[PDB]
């Protein structure tokens, strides 16, 4: 049976909650649990009220995100296919209750500073069910870091880390992220000079440039184990394919073109498309502390541009990692 909100969010944890983002199907808070930062995603399920312009998901419809979050969380401790490039999942609970007023206060603060596209979640009754996912805190998203990166060399590390992480997940799980916009790439400072990954038993390293990248938020993702596919079936979703104003919204249409609107199949070219979108953001929407005015830096820029114009001729993140000249 479900637990009360207080099981997951006792007073002190609740008091430290700050809202950090949102989607149609969730609110996300950062807080501190046992002196440790965490991110908490809270999703309303099974109720009759419209929420953020949509009917609520059923428990069965949230299960794919839970399962995929659990699988990717395991990758940091695997051996043949190992990466720390996703994020840890600490716990999942089913909670029952109306929304805590301290969370509403956090929600209000975010709406007042950043502005929200969601309904204030103050209409839920005391029988309302929610899924609460607690993640390891992964740092600051790439969008918020768009003016904060040191140079194009940092952008190259980030691209290499992302590619490697996706390759490891493709190899182990036939994984596609499918929604890898720049809010779903997190950066955290590290004193490690090199990061390690293993792809089908071969270990390699990547210079960190002082940052560990984490890929997050598996709401649209797909994977499989033992021929059992877990995915988000968007084949009847109209709106996902009619966005504009950002190349992000072209990617949804390009994925659908690639897969013929069959979301259960494995099309790792979708990972390549997202990587192309991310390279585009790096070349166009980032400001760097150090400009590309030395020969060394100018060469890195040329290499990233050459990656941008050639990567769409590759079939998967694995193909990019193993064959693209950027990573040699
Ligand atoms: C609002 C979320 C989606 C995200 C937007 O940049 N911000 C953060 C920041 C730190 C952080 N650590 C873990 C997570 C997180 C949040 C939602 C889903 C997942 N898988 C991971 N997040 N999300």
């Amino acid at each position: 049976g479900p637990v009360p909100f207080s099981h997951c969010l006792p007073t002190e944890k609740l008091q430290r909650c700050e809202k950090i983002g949102e989607g149609v199907f969730g609110e996300v808070f950062q807080t501190i649990a046992d002196h440790t930062p965490v991110a908490i995603k809270i999703i309303a399920i099974e109720g009759p009220d419209l929420v953020n312009g949509s009917h609520q998901k059923t428990f069965e419809e949230i299960l794919p995100e839970i399962i995929i979050s659990k699988e990717l969380s395991l990758l940091s401790g695997e051996v043949c296919n190992r990466t720390e490039g996703f994020i840890g999942l600490n716990s999942v609970h089913c909670v029952q209750g109306s929304y805590p007023p301290l969370l509403l206060k956090a929600w209000d603060h975010y709406n007042s500073t950043k502005g929200s596209a969601n309904d204030r979640p103050d209409f839920f009754k005391d029988d309302q069910l929610f899924i609460v996912l607690e993640f390891e805190f992964g740092g600051i998203d790439l969008e918020q870091m768009r003016t904060k990166l040191s140079s194009l060399a940092t952008a190259k590390s980030i691209l290499h880390q992302l590619t490697a992480s996706l390759a490891v997940a493709e190899a182990s799980l036939r994984f596609e992220h499918r929604d890898l916009h720049w809010g779903n790439v997190l950066l955290k400072k590290t004193s490690l000079k090199k990061l390690h990954y293993t792809l089908n038993g071969k270990s390699s390293t990547i210079p960190s440039c002082g940052l560990q990248v984490s890929i997050i938020d598996y709401t649209l993702s797909r994977l499989e184990r033992d021929g059992i596919v877990v995915f988000c079936d968007v084949s009847m979703d109209e709106d996902l394919f009619t966005g504009d104003g950002d190349y992000q919204f072209d990617i949804y249409r390009l994925m659908k073109k690639e897969n013929n609107n069959r979301w259960g199949e494995y099309h790792p070219y979708s990972n390549v498309l997202w990587l192309h979108y991310l390279t585009d953001k790096m070349l166009k929407q980032m400001t760097f502390k150090t400009k590309c005015n030395t020969p060394a830096m100018k060469q890195i820029k040329r290499k990233i541009q050459e990656f941008h114009r050639t990567m769409l001729n590759f079939s998967s993140a694995t193909d990019l990692l193993c064959q693209h000249s950027l990573f040699k």
